[PDB]
């Protein structure tokens, strides 16, 4: 079923470009959105070919101070994202038979069946650590970062990396988005 993923594409998931290239952005509520940290959003970001000022950005770490590979940004806009925090679990959550939802200029409105999303934890890519990751046995590619991992009406992760055969996401929990 594509219905839940589609509802997020319509109201929450946007094509963006930063100085690092093309990414999928997840708007969570109000003016608050999340990107993979390595997208390095600057003082402005291109959202579907519109220049948008970024008011604040925080590169999240866990309590040990280790990178989570997620950056929260506040956009300078009067638009509000429909609040999806209720779909984000309170704890980092594995999932079965997930759909990775990608939306960039190169990969528009894309629904990728990635299979089960399984615990991984501490992951090192390019020599850089990330905590709270999960893995799927699907050959994800460049350009898919920021993709939204969904399963059974839950939003559980953001795509961050891959080795050519498997893919990895940063897990989401609801408290990351609390005010
Ligand atoms: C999204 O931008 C991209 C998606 C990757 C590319 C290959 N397949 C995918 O699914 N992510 C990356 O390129 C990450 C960026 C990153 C993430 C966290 C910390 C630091 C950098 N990097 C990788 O996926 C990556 C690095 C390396 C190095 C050697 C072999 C394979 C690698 N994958």
């Amino acid at each position: 079923s594509l219905d839940f993923a589609l509802s997020l594409l319509r109201r929450n998931i946007r094509q963006v470009q930063t100085d690092q290239g093309h990414f999928t952005m997840l708007g969570v509520r109000d003016r608050l959105a999340v990107l993979p940290r390595h997208s390095q959003p600057g003082k402005t970001i291109w959202v579907e070919h519109k220049l948008v000022s970024v008011l604040d950005a925080v590169e999240l770490v866990d309590e040990q101070g280790v990178n989570l590979e997620l950056t929260l940004i506040t956009l300078d806009t009067n638009e509000k994202f429909r609040d999806i925090t209720k779909f984000i679990p309170e704890n980092i959550s594995t999932a079965s038979d997930a759909t990775l939802v990608i939306n960039t200029e190169h990969m528009p409105s894309m629904f990728v069946p990635v299979g089960d999303v399984v615990q991984y934890g501490f992951l090192n890519l390019s020599g850089k650590p990330t905590h709270r990751t999960m893995m799927y046995n699907f050959p994800t590619k460049a350009g898919q970062c920021g993709g939204v991992v969904t399963s059974v009406g839950k939003v559980v992760g953001i795509h961050i990396g891959g080795n050519g055969r498997q893919g990895f996401c940063a897990g989401l929990k609801r408290s990351y988005f609390a005010s």
